[PDB]
């Protein structure tokens, strides 16, 4: 529509972000009213320290998320980090979970990886309808760890036909490429990765609040995930994978939250359409796991110009965000 | 050599760095001593604001670095960064520098004023004179495409220079790529530098796990394969190699660049032990060098190498800079006598 209005540039529904760092305490304070009042959900990842193994944990951090984002509607959807559970355990968590998160750890390829550990779980995951959800990556050479674990998404493809493995924050053409050759396979795309290359972070000098795992590769691999995202093609969500860290220049991770949906909103005006984004943000993962919401959380976003803080900060810690300094177009009402 | 004395009295003769950055004015006050006490001699970068780039300024900035090392027996071998020169402006440089430096347009450190072109008829009067004159073509070898293949995609350029200017020697400096190190094999007019760190690291030490960027430099660290043909290129001794740290101090993230100078005997020292020979450390740091230019000198400066163990300071400090030195913190099983 070629006449439009300041106040309403693009507007969006019930936007989804299917994967999170939150952490937790005071850190999680500070940064989950940021996602809290850009999502009406969001899967919340269960690295913490320790990681979160068992149910009576889990229920007491989504008790202080939901007290942290004070910006309801917003559904955090917990997860589990991956161990051997048996199925008398998964049937019990079914309905508090929303998926159980696999970080490898130790894999060589000449791999070293066996399925073995996971078979009884994974098989009961099937069954139970419950998602694996994976970080794909070996520990080879980082260049190659995210398309050396590609064998490794196949191989689990092929062994569990019926289970739904999302592939999280894929990074290269060659997962963009084996997304389309399995049903049950899926992928999460972060905001940062449809944007930078390793050139962007090593490429002149060195820039530290663009390191993060995976490490952004070629732009080959740009342009596939820009395709897939640009697109809407039914298989791939927004993940953000908004990690952030307390500011000392070394630690992996880049904290996008705050700045999510302006710069998505830019990008994909210049490059596809308010439809795509949609379904990119929501309707595709809604389609994938049959979601509805009972209020509809609608994002109008005006056409006004804000300059991102150089950091987003509390009393006990100080983040810097990704964007810090630059001036977007886009900006919601909060 | 089962059977050895006190320590490991490891002597070293007229080692040679041959790929220095000592900047200037109150910087090089600091560094300089550190590279001048391990080596007779070193060639010294001219990539300064601005580059030097006439002969005027080249006497002002070795007269400043021969103060700046003062008592220590070493000779700093000049070089030009490289323009458009004529013939009649090479033949009065050609005993006044050792060679002349190329960097590609914007690049690396103090690039800007760099080649941004390599046509041939507009290169061709320089090189033939160089070539004529006998004067070297050191290069900074990478292009400005995707970071990880800025070197290998650099060869085509050193190969149609080779064979377009046969007589020329033309220097590789700090490879890092086994494109290069093969190469090197295929033109009898390449020749190739080889730093401390390459032999050492991969990217993984640099972005595998935590960031580090006291690790990063230019050409950045490339592949295991890549870094395993540049210790067997120069373990083998290999006489068209020779050792040039790139050593670059930065005053303290992060600018590109490892400040090796204060390290690199004692570090060379024991990786040569692990995986090579007294006589291929010598080819590597002197005599590879002194065959391909037919360097001679007044007198000798033999440097001998304990195993006696050594904490390397965190920063070389002073009233204007400060430095954080490669391997800082660490502890080398070899040491010189101060
Ligand atoms: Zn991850
Ligand atoms: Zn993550
Ligand atoms: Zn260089
Ligand atoms: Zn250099």
């Amino acid at each position: 529509e070629n006449l439009y209005f300041q106040s309403n540039a693009m507007k969006l529904k019930n936007p989804l972000d299917m994967h999170l760092h939150l952490r937790d305490n005071q850190m999680l304070e500070l940064i989950a009213p940021l996602s809290a009042r850009d999502f009406c959900a969001a899967v919340i990842m269960p690295n913490l320290i320790p990681p979160l193994c068992n149910l009576e944990d889990l229920k007491a951090y989504k008790m202080r998320i939901l007290k942290a984002c004070k910006d309801e509607n917003f559904t955090p959807l917990m997860t589990l980090f991956f161990k051997n559970y048996d199925e008398k355990f998964l049937y019990s968590a079914k309905d508090e979970i929303f998926g159980i998160k696999l970080y490898p750890a130790g894999i060589t390829t000449n791999s070293s990886f066996d399925i073995e550990y996971l078979k009884p779980t994974l098989e009961a995951m099937s069954d139970l309808n419950i998602p694996l959800l994976v970080h794909g990556e070996t520990n080879d050479f980082v260049m190659d760890r995210e398309s050396n674990f590609a064998k490794i998404y196949e191989k689990l493809a092929k062994h569990f036909p019926r289970l739904k493995i999302v592939m999280e924050h894929i990074t290269t053409k060659t997962l963009c490429e084996l997304l389309k050759d399995y049903e049950n396979l899926y992928a999460t795309i972060t905001l940062h990765h449809l944007i930078i290359t390793l050139d962007d972070v090593i490429g002149g000098k060195m820039n530290p609040h663009l390191f993060c795992k995976p490490i952004a590769k070629r732009y080959e691999d740009k342009e596939a995930l820009c395709e897939l995202a640009f697109s809407g093609y039914e298989k791939v969500m927004f993940g953000s994978d908004s990690a952030p860290h307390p500011k000392d220049g070394c630690a992996a991770g880049v904290f996008s939250a705050p700045v999510i949906l302006p710069v998505l909103a830019e990008l994909f005006k210049q490059n596809s359409s308010e439809e795509n984004l949609q379904k990119f943000l929501s309707d595709n993962t809604c389609k994938i796991y049959d979601l509805k919401f009972k209020e509809d959380k609608i994002l109008t976003l005006e056409e006004k110009e804000w300059q991102v803080p150089n950091v987003y900060e509390d009393k006990y810690n100080q983040v810097v965000p990704y964007m810090a300094g630059e001036i977007l177009k886009f900006q919601l009402k909060h």
